[PDB]
């Protein structure tokens, strides 16, 4: 089986493991992109896999230590392929690293991933082939759509909880007005409160959006007397199926959760 960290890694490795080999997620929904803690037996998966996926140290920090012990021909790490390197995104002093946001990242993605495939299963060449075909196919036409669904978009203003976004919006003009950091069980403090409030009025937002996790009051405490809509996104795209089409559903979901906030 091929082995993803994480759930939309998992959707661009079960299109180019398609009918070749299972593939696996190993992160839940709503545990830590970076903190989770594996156990005994994911790393027993890990350490079985065809192909390990992962976006490397600076992200899924909790299995840095357990793929040490695994072969390089054995593992994709997004974040050191040399296609990838002058994707990375700097900004004030950190590196974005929610790499399966970014198309051509996912593209690289996938292509490392069929070569190592083609490697350990040759007698597989040719699926594998027509795998990584159909996956840049139905990218390049996703691309397209989300492309000219996103562009009547721009200008309009919106604040984000969880900075995580920056390859896809960069990548489609999108205009994100800025973060505020928020927790999502716990409302902030009337001080802090009133800042993001006038904030979110003095920048003309047209919307906030918060992720799955947070608590609905929460969201309502901030966006309370503005009148900036409220949406949610979600990075982790928990609601698809692995599968074939999934990472192209999953960045046509993305579009939709944006545009349905913003369209006007
Ligand atoms: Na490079
Ligand atoms: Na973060």
């Amino acid at each position: 089986a091929v082995v993803a960290s994480l759930k939309p890694l998992g959707f661009i490795a079960s299109a180019i493991a398609d009918g070749v080999t299972d593939t696996q997620v190993l992160l839940p929904d709503g545990a830590s992109e970076h903190d989770y803690s594996l156990r005994p037996s994911d790393v027993k998966r890990l350490q079985g896999a065809d192909l390990v996926v992962w976006v490397g140290p600076e992200m899924e920090a909790f299995m840095e230590k357990s793929v040490r012990n695994i072969p390089d021909n054995k593992q994709v790490t997004i974040a050191q392929l040399a296609d990838v390197k002058p994707l990375l995104m700097k900004g004030a002093g950190e590196y974005n690293m929610h790499l399966w946001l970014s198309p051509e990242i996912a593209r690289a993605t996938a292509v490392a991933i069929h070569e190592k495939l083609v490697e350990l299963m040759p007698q597989s060449r040719a699926k594998l082939d027509a795998n990584l075909k159909d996956f840049e196919a139905q990218l390049a036409a996703t691309d397209k759509q989300v492309g000219n669904e996103l562009a009547p978009l721009k200008g309009k203003g919106y604040f984000v909880f969880h900075d995580a976004y920056g390859y896809y919006e960069k990548h489609y003009g999108l205009t994100p007005l800025g973060h505020f950091t928020v927790n999502p069980e716990i409302q902030p403090g009337a001080q802090r409160l009133h800042e993001i409030r006038t904030q979110l009025v003095e920048q003309k937002a047209t919307c906030v959006f918060a992720e799955p996790q947070f608590r609905p009051a929460v969201v309502e405490a901030v966006a309370r007397g503005t009148s900036v809509r409220m949406g949610t996104l979600d990075p982790l795209g928990t609601n698809i199926k692995l599968g074939k089409t999934s990472y192209s559903a999953f960045l046509s979901q993305l579009a939709n959760q944006y545009a349905s906030c913003l369209k006007g």
